[PDB]
C-alpha cells in the first residue's frame, strides 16, 4: 500500500536496477528504468559476475530466476600460476559445489533480468543529465532533451553518478591503484598459447606488484585484468595514452619483461584496452537526512568499492532485496522510514565490505604478496 498509485524510476539497467526494477514490478508496482546506452544489443564490456549463495542468489530467487542463473552461468576452476607458467596451485571445481557461485556473463544476466521484466520497462537511449524536483514530483532530464516526472527516484547508474545531489554530496575517491581490462575473441585460436596455460580454468597470477587475472571463456572471449598500484609519475605526467593501444602495450611490456613469453604475447595480441583508477564511494559519513523528495541509491552509485574484494554485484544485489522489500512487506507506514531501513542496513553491511576490499586491496599489491 505504501506505492499505491506511485510512479518509481530507476536510473540504470545494470544488474542491480534491473534487479529492482523487477523486484518491484512483480508485485504490481508501476516501474520504468531509464538507461543510457542505445539499445538492448548494447556489449557489456568486462569480466564476468558470481553470484553468492545469500546475496545474489537471493535476489535471483526472491525474482524467480535463480534456476535462469544456474543454466546460463559456468562453474569455473582457478589456477594459480607464477610468472613463468608454472601452475602453483589448481583449484578445480567440484561437482558438490558447482552451484556455489558459478560464472555468468554480463550480457547473459541482462538478458534475463530484461525477460523477467514487462516490455518496455526499460527506455533506452536515455542518459539521466539533471534531476530536480518540481511540485511532489522529481523532473528527470536527459541527455536527448527530453524530460519526465517521477515520484520515487532509485539511483543505480553506477559508481561514477552524477545525480547523487539530493542523497549526499560524497565524492568518489582513487585508493591508489590502476586497472587494465581486455577482451581477446576467439582465443582458442588467436591466443593459443596463452589459452592453453589457462587450461580452461581462470589464471591467476601475481609478480613484481602486477596482478594478472583471466578468464579464458566468457562467451567467446578471454577476458583479462592487470592491476597495480597507480605509477607516481602518472600523477603529475601522463605516460601512458589508453587511446593509443601502442603506448599501451610499450608500458605493459615493460611491466612484464620478467614474465613468460605467453603473458607477453597475450599483451601483444589485444587490439583495444580499459584503463581505470580503482575508486571508492566511502560510506564515511551519513546521506542527508532532509530530502525534497524520496529519493535513494542501490548498487555502486550506492558503496562502490574496489573489486579484488570479490564484492561488488552481490552487495548491490542484496540493495535491491532490501530496499525492494522494505517498500512491499507492509512494515513500514510512509517510503522515507522504508527508505531509511534501507540506508541504515546498507551502510551496516556496506561499511563492512568497503572494509575488507580495502584491505584486501593493500594485501593484494604489496610487494610480498602471493596469493
Ligand atoms: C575492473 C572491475 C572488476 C570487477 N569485477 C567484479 C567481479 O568479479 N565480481 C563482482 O561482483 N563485481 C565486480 N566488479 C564490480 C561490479 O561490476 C559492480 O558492482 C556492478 O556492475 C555494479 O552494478 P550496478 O548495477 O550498481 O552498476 P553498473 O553495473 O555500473 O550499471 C550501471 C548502469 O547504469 C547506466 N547508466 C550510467 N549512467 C547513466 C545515466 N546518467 N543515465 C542512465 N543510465 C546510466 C550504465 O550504462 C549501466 O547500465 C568489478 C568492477 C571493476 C571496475
Amino acid at each position: 500500500t505504501l506505492l499505491k498509485h506511485k510512479k518509481i524510476t530507476i536510473i540504470g539497467a545494470g544488474p542491480v536496477g534491473l534487479t529492482m526494477a523487477r523486484l518491484l514490478q512483480q508485485n504490481g508496482v508501476d516501474i520504468t528504468v531509464y538507461e543510457r546506452d542505445k539499445d538492448q544489443d548494447a556489449r557489456i564490456f568486462g569480466g564476468t559476475l558470481d553470484l553468492h549463495r545469500d546475496s545474489g542468489q537471493e535476489a535471483m530467487k526472491r525474482a524467480g530466476l535463480l534456476q535462469t542463473y544456474y543454466d546460463l552461468a559456468l562453474p569455473m576452476g582457478v589456477n594459480i600460476v607464477d610468472e613463468k607458467g608454472n601452475i602453483l596451485t589448481t583449484k578445480n571445481v567440484r561437482p558438490e559445489n558447482r552451484f556455489d557461485n558459478p560464472e555468468i556473463n554480463r550480457n547473459d544476466l541482462r538478458t534475463i533480468l530484461l525477460n523477467s521484466l514487462q516490455n518496455d520497462t526499460v527506455i533506452w537511449d536515455r542518459k539521466l543529465v539533471t534531476l530536480e524536483p518540481d511540485k511532489e514530483k522529481w523532473i528527470l532530464t536527459f541527455e536527448d532533451k527530453s524530460s519526465e516526472t517521477a515520484d520515487l527516484v532509485i539511483i543505480a547508474n553506477g559508481g561514477m553518478s552524477k545525480v547523487r545531489k539530493f542523497v549526499t554530496d560524497t565524492e568518489v575517491e582513487e585508493t591508489g591503484t590502476f586497472n587494465i581490462q581486455a577482451d581477446i575473441h576467439q582465443p582458442e585460436v588467436n591466443c593459443p598459447g596463452f589459452f592453453q596455460l589457462c587450461n580452461g580454468n581462470r589464471l591467476m597470477a601475481a609478480h613484481q606488484g602486477n596482478l594478472l587475472f583471466a578468464n579464458p571463456n566468457n562467451n567467446g572471449a578471454l577476458h583479462f585484468g592487470i592491476s597495480f598500484k597507480t605509477p607516481d609519475e602518472w600523477k603529475s605526467k601522463t605516460r601512458v595514452d589508453f587511446q593509443d593501444r601502442n603506448s599501451v602495450v610499450d608500458f605493459l611490456l615493460k611491466k612484464f619483461s620478467d614474465w613468460d613469453e605467453r603473458y607477453k604475447e597475450l599483451i601483444r595480441l589485444t587490439s583495444s584496452f580499459v584503463g581505470l583508477a580503482t575508486r571508492i564511494f566511502p560510506l564515511d559519513k551519513s546521506w542527508k537526512s532532509k530530502r525534497p523528495l524520496p529519493i535513494t541509491m542501490i548498487g555502486d552509485a550506492a558503496h562502490l568499492m574496489p573489486p579484488f574484494a570479490g564484492q561488488g554485484v552481490n552487495s548491490g544485489l542484496m540493495d535491491a532485496l532490501i530496499l525492494s522489500d522494505n517498500l512491499t512487506n507492509g512494515k513500514f507506514n510512509s517510503i522515507e522510514e522504508a527508505i531509511e531501513n534501507y540506508e541504515q542496513q546498507m551502510f551496516a553491511y556496506g561499511r563492512e565490505a568497503q572494509a575488507e576490499s580495502i584491505i584486501n586491496e593493500t594485501e593484494m599489491f604489496s610487494l610480498d604478496f602471493s596469493f
